[PDB]
């Protein structure tokens, strides 16, 4: 498959370039004004369209059960929504119940994804409890499983939270092996009290999820993770920062040079948390997820002045849609209803949306948060995350002036509800290339289950361990 | 006992006027201009002299013993130097081990001070365990023991630690039965952690006690204690506050009106960790407290502007000395160096010169810092901390023009060293009165053992939970 | 006059007692218990009630012509407003053109004032424009006219507005002399064209007032201002303070020690500019005032809670009430509405309802901050602001189970719209007691015109200016 | 000329890779692991060494008379001791007189540096004074003489400071044609009356410049022109930022979203006030620069911090050393020592050695700062600043093994004292390309007096304006 870009301009995080893209066997062999190439190809009209690394999402739950609840995608139609969303690829996650083994949840989720998924992938391994056998198990996964990232959580008490002893252990084992530690900061033991306390109070509804975990939960897990990790000097990463005051944290510790990196959701950097009081309970608790949605009007504003600032480094989806009918399992009781919500398909549209065509930050950028951040911390990089010669062939034909109204009613993605229904949104993927073939165009999917690859992820990325490693030399 | 101060500036934490001061049986009887009183007063001429309330030192561990060694002074040394310093009132620490009970340690504390003390005192209760029988301990110090306060550490791992879930359920029951919650807050894990690095890289000369407990960890304990106490809706006071790390998370949560207090000493709002790295180890191990004393430079003269500006409310010594030869059993592995340094006599004195002198605060804050805002906090205002009619007669006539330089070869608190050796102090004591009589005066002390008096402090202090009240009803 | 104010609480900022307070000739002769006084007194039953110094409203407009309207309230009507409202004592301002004498416009004023006023005054003076002869004036006023403080503004180009040079040199004469300088701090430069701007893209509705002069003009201005007053060694007072922004940069001022003050209005720590928006022309232009409210929904809860904090000092007024006719001048162009708002008569209510009752601070610092804050900065503590004996008898019996609804069409200070229409007030003054005469009981007011009295204030009050003679020796 | 630079690691901003560069006409051609060009090139043996884009330092005043002294460095000498050091182009700055032309003080320029430059050159204008005269020229400048960058002072009362109405008035003028506004922010009535009071109180030892203008003078005056900028939409650009108070001015206000970039020179990113105590007379005023070098000894490792976290973008020499005799013009009167210190031929060298040795920064933010930002805000990326096809051939064969011990006795930078004496520095030129020719290499300079040339800076930049001009059309 020979495949011609012709007459786009060309958008990596560094700078904008008319140019055509040449493509042939999965890899890009020539960027250039003018190109001599064999007959016969594809040939893409790309006049007025930008020419971009496809998304790489670093947070996705397809398949998982998680609150008792199954996600609505699979690893196919996850897949098929990130392409036609223009992600080219997906980080999923696995998460072992605690006491049980991290290679087996890991070896489970291959399973499951390996034959169907249409885009390529890997995945972050959940460290649910700490003891010896899980270090041994970090050890091989690293080593032969190709794992660079561990996934942790400050909160849900008695399921997935780490002590800050257990931190300490497991961040110093993170970086002797090379690994990047993402952490969900929220003090797990105030999120249990203040649930226990909200229900008392007789706050049932899904607007208990604010209520019960207000911000400053969020502040002082996410300072605390921080100082464990300039302790055991290991590279911390936030995730799903959703708050002014964890955001003011996370500024505080890079500017004190603390190796710090973070991430944001789609949602969190563009919804506020009004939606929990909406009169239909479905519609609410479509929005529930953790840390939530903060009500504070200005918040979102800021996080994505962050994203366009550097603090944030990168947007994920953390796309994990229920049905209405699994939500309801909280209808008495905010508590049960479980976290999650849809966007994978919708989170390289409403960030173009709200941050390039809101004046946020630049087209550029947008390349940087959307991909290339991504595959530097993934080791990936610029195999993915850039139009360069020797590339993966994962791009995306964006039209910046088309705009497509997003509604439940037409997208792929699962879930009942789309959080930015109505948005009229100005950025579009026109086509969708992935390991060089057209997988999307003139509104049409097409692509056999199980054409995507994982994708190993190596030890110590530069991006982060350069610059440690030289610090422990003195 | 009737006594006479003519000639003098009072000085409270409010204003200072020209006035004269009447006692008799143990209460301040009269305050103004041209007083008429009773033939046969005991005269003091205070004229070109202050008369301040005098200090209340909410933090001492006379007679402790801690970390395998025991506190020079006891009750009777340590409330004698208390004096002399111009402190007529001080707040004891109890202790009680993991598992053994809060009340039995009040009650041996009380054995060791009502026949000892030369001042009226109080005491904190340590709070290092967790189960029912505590809380139900808790109840009964507060129902009928005259307990208002507890301490809480959130280091030293298995000695006196809590953890996060004990902490919250301790500040509840504090917070209902009316306490102030002191908390020492320095992360306890990353404290434990820290130490064993130190010792693995062989540091083990005094400075580890700098090394393995940088202040981030004392500004992480800090945040968290004071999130903890939000949820909770427990007021908290924070305890011997060391870095402006810790100091500017106090700040942040103050100006979001969370219910915080904080207490620093003598020795952080003064002092740095340059001391850590003397010559001498003998010197470096008399400086070695917890948190530790900062290297930066500009600490100290930051604590004291947060101390002038009401960031810090209050000024203790948190007076713990040991001998050279105790703080020797850290010779060769800083660890085992026991925590604590003398002050009490000397923390008038500094504060005033670095405070006052230094034009960082005036005269009137000073009285705040020293005495008023403890008074408040203790439950004891305007009994204590101010000069009034029908106040507690403990005065102190202050010379704000003294040509005392402090050396240990002089003072008659205990240790060898003393933290402050040849500085240089503006302002002394001249005259100390402890309920309403004479302990002090021409530099001669004299004071029977016990004249002092146990202090029952009352439950839920105005200052801190009459605002709570309002503000609960709107959470 | 002889009163006897029995069955009470005494408020004062410090501490609550239980405590009747006699007052004869003006002045309060005890205050206590049981207390024995001659018979015949006027006994007011304050069972049930606190007893609290009189508010002291530390800016009022009574009378002035400005942005061609002329204030609503004159000295008569004004300080029945504040009485009614609980404030026994007001601060006007004078503002003498550029150009024209300092002095002539103080002595005006007072000639509107003295034989009006109802209740105790002063008056701050404007320094408008800068010269040899404005300096000789400024000192004339603080030598021998009781003028103590000066105001200045960095905004109203070429009518108000000094230049940083000569704010400098403004601020160099103010510390020489002992005056407080209080500054309007808005960039007044990007004011001029925020507001140029605005009009040019049609923006001409009152909402222009916000859009024209965001906040950064004012953290920007409180910036510089706090840096210029560092230098020249000059406290500095920060009036108007409207935003987390500006009240953000004092905070972090204070916390380095620099000599700042600073003071907000009703308005400000209440109300947001949702206000500007409202269908009613007429309804919206009631609020303009400068710096404007705030959109931003948390800007009052903040600012509340600086003042809980202490990070602000002091709440005013700022009452200077235009009709609806007047404000209509701008009703094309919104540069035109005259700058002014009514408060001197919701002030001690309001900050009670949303300071007290919303659980923000407590009585004493509602005390603090409506009285004895003030009274030290004007160097009158404790004369006023203090119910003690000795005091001028400026007594509020305060009523904290009051039902009061707010509404214009009850009020007696000026203007077509009350501000905080239909707010529920839990606390109202009973009776107002000035000058140790019953001036407001049962609802009715009595007194006549010109019964209160020009209080002279004098230079070098000790609250700022006393830690500042020991600071300049390290300087 | 055709060269070929085999064995060594090729450093970018955005990564590091093994890869030979190869060079002809200027121009960098090939860039790969193994290349096939024609036979006899010049071959450079890179083994062990990293190939990095020559430094861009954008500030020095080679020529220039300013307080009564003239730089001892014309632009011969300038930019000989700039490719010595590492550094490939150079930045210069125009100065006109108060109520003189700005394009009359350009051409001046223009003829001392056009027959004399060794390597590659630009050039700023200062804005001294403000009317509409000042307004066309700024015109013409960015019409017609390639200029795309104005410096201006909020200090220097009487000779060089604007006021706030005219600072408005500039930085409008500035946003309308595409230009990047340098402002130097510190408080300049107050500095005046700051050196008359110290004067005063019998303070003229060069310690002087601390007490005289402590930093709460540019961290107020750093405030407001971000505020001015802020209402005019003009991007704001700080120079020589000296200060933990102005680095964390700048950091609120990136925060915020405000368009905001910002500069440190060398000497404020490494070196301490406390030089202005030193015993020698001489060498405290070789210190002698604004705004000062600052007494707290935590300083420069925050500016280092920030540099490495783009709080600070760019690290520039501001190369303007004079000899001790100039200097010496202050010796009774600290504010008669005119401001001016050597650093062109160190920057790369210092920074490598603070910077990257000692952990605050990887290799890739080395050059990030050093080149490839400034290139970007100067218009001139990828064609400076990046190791690509099609970029000049400005190369710097690097070696990270080496150490150089600097000392003024073999410096060719002018000036009686090097700031970093005895410095032990691990990073070193070993060879230096300019205009796709070896310049310097086993120790020697080689190259003839005005083979460097002007290049035209064109306006509206896209890491700037891209953004700002999204954010004009709501």
């Amino acid at each position: 498959v020979r495949i011609l870009i012709k007459g786009g301009k060309v958008v990596n995080d560094d700078c904008t370039h008319e140019a055509d893209v040449y493509i042939e066997n999965g890899i890009i062999q020539q960027v250039g004004r003018e190109l001599m190439i064999p007959g016969g190809a594809k040939v893409i009209d790309a006049t007025g369209k930008l020419v971009i690394p496809g998304g790489i999402d670093t947070s996705t739950h397809f398949h998982q059960t998680f609150m008792n609840a199954t996600c609505v995608d699979d690893f196919y139609h996850g897949t098929k929504a990130a392409l036609v969303g223009g992600t080219t690829m997906i980080i999923g996650h696995v998460l072992p119940d605690k006491e049980t083994s991290l290679v087996d949840a890991y070896e489970k989720c291959r399973g499951l994804a390996d034959p169907k998924v249409c885009c390529d992938y890997a995945l972050h391994v959940g460290i649910t409890w700490w003891a010896p056998k899980v270090k041994a198990e970090m050890e091989t996964l690293v080593r032969e499983k190709g794992v660079n990232s561990f996934q942790m959580f400050m909160t849900y008490k008695d399921l997935y939270m780490l002590r800050d002893s257990e931190l300490y252990q497991v961040l110093h084992a993170c970086k002797d092996i090379g690994a990047i530690a993402r952490v969900h900061a929220e003090n797990g033991e105030l999120v249990a009290e203040g649930a226990k306390e909200a229900l008392d109070l007789g706050i049932t509804g899904p607007e208990g999820i604010e209520i019960s975990r207000p911000e400053e939960l969020e502040a002082e897990a996410t300072h605390r993770v921080i100082t464990i990790a300039n302790r055991t000097h290991c590279p911390i990463y936030l995730v799903n920062v959703s708050s002014i005051s964890a955001g003011d944290v996370i500024a505080a510790a890079k500017m004190q040079g603390k190796v710090v990196l973070a991430e944001t959701t789609t949602a969190h950097a563009t919804l506020t948390g009004l939606h929990y009081y909406h009169q239909d309970w479905s519609h609410a608790a479509a929005y529930v997820t953790v840390p939530p949605l903060r009500l504070d009007t200005n918040t979102s504003t800021y996080l994505m002045s962050l994203l366009a600032n550097d603090t944030l480094n990168i947007v994920a989806s953390d796309h994990r849609p229920f049905t209405t009918k699994q939500k309801a399992m909280g209808k008495e009781d905010f508590t049960k209803i479980p976290h999650g919500v849809s966007g994978v398909q919708d989170r390289m549209s409403v960030i173009w949306e709200r941050g390039v065509v809101g004046g946020k930050m630049d087209e550029n950028r947008f390349v940087a948060v959307t991909s290339s951040n991504a595959a530097k911390l993934l080791n990936l990089y610029p195999r993915k995350g850039r139009i360069i010669p020797g590339a993966d062939a994962d791009v995306v034909v964006w039209d910046p002036e088309a705009t497509k109204t997003i509604s439940a009613s037409t997208q792929v993605q699962g879930g009942d509800f789309n959080l930015y229904e109505n948005m009229r949104c100005h950025g579009v993927p026109l086509v969708t290339i992935s390991r060089g073939r057209v997988v999307y165009e003139n509104g049409v999917f097409m692509c056999a289950e199980g054409t995507g690859k994982f994708c190993p992820l190596r030890s110590f990325p530069d991006t982060v361990y350069k610059k440690l490693v030289q610090r422990e030399k003195t």
